[PDB]
């Protein structure tokens, strides 16, 4: 029987806020409120760098914009890098509102909603997009890179893409529970969130932009076979997907490699955000 009150603290869990702000990375900034389609009000920075093109960069479930290991890692590198951006907490999570996460599914609308903001306000600072995103924002990525067209290039690092294997995975990971529990909860999650399946090889036929797959030989939660038939799949139609495949954990080879990872990441942003 509690099998119940897990599925719904899988997809209410708790929030994570750091202290930090783009002022510790020597950057003014503004937080702003952003609303969703589905009225969702999200929390977020937008740090004005002086540029045309921003760059919005989107964490993994149970996290936030401040995650120590990754989020902070990567803003700082796009500051220096003079890109704008736009960092949001995703539903349910951080300081953004909503009661329930689904993991990839509706937070499709969370980043819908900061590309609307950002052609709202300030559209001549994001004459050009790019995402880029880890774990679940990384299933996100994958997704905005199809979908909105005002995005023209991603990065997904360690993207989830059996999506029912990384989340049976993800039991130990995220909560230390067994994986098998994963089917006994997983009908109760999707109860209470409205989260519902999606076809992430799909994407393989309808991603014709520049996207840049990140994948740890060392990920508990995806295989680098998975991705790399994501990849295989896509190069068909994508001249532009790239693979790296690294001796990482699961979203940590911004921390294990940072030079490696900067350093592959800065020249593909270079050659695509204009
Ligand atoms: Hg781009
Ligand atoms: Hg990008």
């Amino acid at each position: 029987h509690h099998h119940h009150h897990h599925g719904y603290k899988m997809v209410n869990p708790p929030r994570v806020v750091g202290n930090w702000t783009p002022k510790d990375l020597s950057f003014e900034y503004k937080d702003v409120e952003i609303t969703t389609e589905d009225n969702v009000k999200l929390s977020g920075w937008w740090i004005d760098n002086g540029s045309d093109k921003t760059v919005i960069p989107l964490h993994g479930y149970t996290s936030s914009r401040w995650a120590e290991h990754y989020m902070r890692p990567v803003i700082e590198f796009l500051l220096k890098e003079g890109y704008n951006v736009l960092a949001f907490d995703f539903r349910a999570h951080g300081k953004s509102g909503g009661k329930y996460t689904t993991v990839g599914d509706k937070e499709i609308l969370d980043l819908k909603a900061g590309v609307k903001w950002l052609k709202d306000n300030y559209p001549e600072k994001s004459k050009r997009i790019g995402v880029i995103g880890f774990s679940m924002g990384a299933l996100v990525a994958i997704r905005g890179l199809s979908e909105v067209k005002e995005i023209c290039c991603g990065v997904a690092d360690s993207p989830p893409i059996y999506l029912d294997k990384t989340g049976a995975r993800g039991m130990k990971y995220f909560a230390k529970l067994p994986e098998w529990l994963y089917s006994f909860v997983k009908p109760f999650s999707e109860l209470f969130s409205g989260g519902r399946p999606i076809n992430v090889l799909n994407y393989t036929n309808s991603i014709k932009k520049p996207l840049f797959l990140i994948i740890g030989r060392r990920d508990t939660l995806v295989k680098v076979e998975e991705v790399q038939e994501f990849y295989e799949r896509n190069k068909h139609v994508n001249p532009n997907v790239e693979l790296w495949v690294t001796d990482a954990p699961h979203v940590r080879t911004i921390q294990v490699f940072p030079e490696e990872w900067k350093s592959r990441v800065g020249e593909f942003l270079k050659r695509w955000m204009g």
